[PDB]
């Protein structure tokens, strides 16, 4: 199923994804297509950073569903 990604400045990354597959598995899309490590991907859903090793359902991320894409740099 697909969802939305959005960066910072504003483009949208259209991103399929599999529910039961985990956040892990939505960053090598992000990291195949654009190319941002994981480390450095930084993914929030509403205003919760998505744990790595939870599945889609966890968090109830649906398809059509918009998250947002910022970095990871030292300080925060």
């Amino acid at each position: 199923m697909q969802i939305f990604v959005k960066t910072l400045t504003g483009k949208t990354i259209t991103l399929e994804v599999e529910p039961s597959d985990t956040i892990e598995n939505v960053k090598a899309k992000i990291q195949d297509k654009e190319g941002i490590p994981p480390d450095q991907q930084r993914l929030i859903f509403a205003g919760k950073q998505l744990e790595d090793g939870r599945t889609l359902s966890d968090y109830n991320i649906q398809k059509e569903s918009t998250l947002h894409l910022v970095l990871r740099l030292r300080g925060g």
